[PDB]
């Protein structure tokens, strides 16, 4: 566990580490925000934050804008890299896949099984690393966009009991169904497509139980030129409504993909997600 | 006038265009935010932002986190770049010289006073460009980061009457007495010291008139690393003090020279300009 930056935001405190991941089997990098404050004597909750395709752990820290808010409510922030790294881990030349799109599952199929186990890591190594080596609890919810909003989702509903709440922007909320998570799963799980519907949120929130119900909330401007191919959010919906699933999706009209549109709405999760975590 | 990227945020709207200079003799591109509201029946004030070293009009729009605030004001935002662009302008590795490096001056020494005309593209031909494409009032401030701070307070004090106030993060108060100046103004402006005196703010706050002293804010971070070296913000205190100009200038300790910094206080600056914009 190396720091490899730290600078002063908003009277909190954003870092960089660095950590040789057992699950991924490499180097991983991820960032980390603490409230003012924090500290072993005042441990803080903690979000955790899921980025998307070709992103790091930067971009949601320089471009979100949730310092300002995530001090106020005194709220730790977690966000790890999306996939493994190296020229020791596979990788392709196409952006969907591979290096930077992990789509945060823990890939069977050869050669990606080595790496690729973002799941693990997400669920389990990151989350073990933080709570003994920061100021927190282990009080934790999750949030991501993209990719990583369709990791957050599908994660809190293989872990009702770990995390208090979970959000996302513009997720790929039914991967079995996009040529996103076709592509991803084929290549990670294999043509056996049995093995997708647990790492699909739409499958996942349709077998859940009711008592395991958390609260959940998705941003999605109708603007967002993958709002048909990729994610379809209307999809999770119908699910949640024959479940009677706590889900709130709100359509932001206008908006689009990008962080710009993150940033416009982020302030409205964390206190959505303040809500539960205290 | 050209407009190449549209982008919703904060409900209001964020765009860049790009248009054919007439004072840098090139094509120039800027960026603009215009608050929720802003139209032809409902015109706004208008704050210019000058970037420092290396920037673009995008850093500032990506990193800061203003729009929040801005459209929560009803304030416009336009960010212009940093110097000329092109092939056919001159140009050389360093990163504090030539193109991302036009220090906001009209270059007198040739080949760069063909385009390094930055003073006059800020000063006279983008404000006139924008009253005259956007729902825009002729109410203006202006702000600025490090040569952009400079920037911000040297268009402030040589043009009194045409801005209601103006603010700066980690400015190169005295480009006359730190090396990023004497390298810039050398090469734009040539080896007579006497005619760097007009571009720098310590110089120019020093013969500043009574009636045309306009409120100004400044803030630096303690930890910034350029702090004693470059930007030397007790020497415009000094001035400032001699004079009774209305300048404050805070220490913010802990905090650096990135955007980080800036993001963090630029609602402080923006609540600051509302003041007098309206
Ligand atoms: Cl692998
Ligand atoms: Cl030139």
């Amino acid at each position: 566990l190396e720091n490899i930056s730290s600078v002063k935001v908003s009277g909190g405190w954003h870092k960089q580490y660095t950590h040789s991941a057992v699950s991924t089997h490499c180097t991983m990098r991820f960032a980390v925000f603490l409230p003012p404050g924090a500290s072993e004597s005042n441990k803080v909750p903690v979000l955790y934050w899921l980025s998307g395709l070709t992103c790091t752990d930067e971009n949601f820290m320089q471009k979100a804008g949730a310092f300002k808010k995530a001090a106020e409510l005194g709220i730790a922030i977690v966000a790890p890299d999306t996939s493994p790294r190296g020229d020791n881990v596979p990788n392709e030349d196409s952006y969907d896949f591979a290096q930077g799109a992990g789509f945060y599952v823990n890939a069977t199929q050869a050669p990606y099984n080595t790496h690729f186990n973002m799941y693990d890591y997400v669920v389990n190594e990151l989350p073990a690393l933080i709570e003994q080596h920061f100021p927190v609890t282990s009080t934790k919810a999750i949030s991501g966009h993209s990719m990583g909003g369709h990791g957050a989702l599908m994660i809190a509903l293989k872990n009702p009991q770990d995390y208090v709440s979970a959000s996302a922007f513009s997720p790929i909320v039914n991967p079995i169904n996009c040529p996103w998570g076709v592509k991803a799963f084929t290549g990670y799980l294999g043509a056996d497509k049995t093995t997708w519907a647990q790492y699909d949120s739409c499958k996942l929130m349709a077998k859940a139980e009711q008592s395991n119900y958390l609260p959940m909330l998705v941003s999605q401007g109708d603007a967002d030129n993958f709002l048909d191919e990729q994610l379809k959010p209307q999809n999770l919906v119908a699910v949640a409504k024959q479940k009677d699933y706590p889900l709130t999706l709100e359509m932001q009209t206008g908006y689009d993909h990008s962080y710009f549109f993150i940033s416009s709405f982020i302030d409205q999760h964390l206190v959505f997600h303040h809500q539960y975590l205290s």
